[PDB]
């Protein structure tokens, strides 16, 4: 059984239905080709200064991902087109409110750039979320999907290079004993298409077997307004903050938040009123 495979216009409405099922999709076409290209020039710096995850000038070291994976969060003072196209993606923000209207406003837990070197190995088959929010595991196993995870190719995935793999129907499973690389499905994609699992799914990069290739991809966590992301856009010059829509401004956390409840006092909020009407942060505005 594959991951199904969606289109980003035709199959809308069923992207989020289809992985709330399985608990992965392929959104082929996510992002333009032409969106590619850009955020590729415009983080290829970024990526290649990048030291190793775990690197000890880092206060906050990353000691799960393998030396040869570079990532870059933190994306919109590096990214046009992540900042404008990507945050304000159509397809991107009917998948999150069909996934998280029940518990209200969601936002970027991290978007971030990941570059294995070639040869990296497979990861170990994991859910996400275990090294920054253990309150996840303490919800019920029928409880709603808090975070999702757009893996986005920003260059081709396949079988050789190392393409994701994902254990369908593993976001229900409580039971972990038939984990095995055995029980994955590959996903097999053209730059721009979109792999898309929730924060159960059991999943791991590939192993890169070419020797040669060096893959690429834009990891969109996404998550309900009520827990805390991952990376903190706090230190984003101001400019660039009023340069967005101000629903690329609330998912980046310069916005207040709301939960779904229907008496719903408000998150981030300050004596009543909201972040960008006390502050007058104004949106849209170029640079
Ligand atoms: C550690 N880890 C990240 O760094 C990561 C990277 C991109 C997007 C999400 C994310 N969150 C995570 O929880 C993962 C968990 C993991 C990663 C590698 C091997 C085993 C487990
Ligand atoms: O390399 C991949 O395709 C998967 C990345 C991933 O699962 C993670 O880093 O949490
Ligand atoms: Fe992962």
């Amino acid at each position: 059984s594959q991951i199904p495979r969606l289109s980003a216009i035709n199959d809308l409405h069923k992207i989020w239905p289809t992985v709330e099922e399985h608990g992965a999709a392929i959104i082929e076409s996510f992002l333009s080709l032409d969106i590619v290209r850009r955020l590729n020039e415009e983080v290829d710096p970024f990526v290649k200064i990048e030291p190793i995850p775990a690197a000890k000038t880092k206060d906050h070291p990353n000691h799960v991902l393998s030396t040869t994976t570079r990532l870059v969060n933190v994306l919109a003072p590096i990214s046009k087109a992540y900042r404008e196209d990507v945050l304000n993606s159509k397809v991107l923000h009917r998948i999150c409110s069909d996934a998280f209207h029940v518990y209200g406003d969601y936002w970027v837990l991290m978007g971030a750039v990941m570059e294995l070197a070639p040869s990296n190995p497979a990861q170990p088959l994991h859910r996400d979320m275990r090294f920054s929010h253990p309150i996840v595991e303490y919800l019920k196993p029928d409880a709603p999907a808090t975070s999702i995870n757009f893996l986005v190719a920003l260059s081709p995935f396949t079988a050789e290079n190392g393409a994701t793999h994902v254990i369908l129907g593993s976001h229900k499973w409580q039971n972990l004993s038939n984990v095995s690389m055995d029980a994955t499905v590959r996903a097999l994609m053209n730059p721009g298409d979109a792999l898309l699992i929730t924060d159960s799914t059991i999943h791991c990069g590939g192993a890169e077997t070419t020797g040669t290739e060096t893959r690429r991809l834009l990891t969109i966590t996404m998550g309900i307004s009520q827990l805390t992301p991952l990376e903190s856009n706090l230190a984003v010059p101001r400019p660039v903050i009023e340069s967005l829509t101000p629903l690329a401004q609330r998912l980046l956390g310069w916005a207040s938040q709301r939960s779904a409840a229907p008496r719903d006092i408000g998150l981030l909020t300050i004596r009543g009123n909201s972040i960008e009407k006390t502050m007058n942060l104004k949106a849209e505005q170029p640079l």
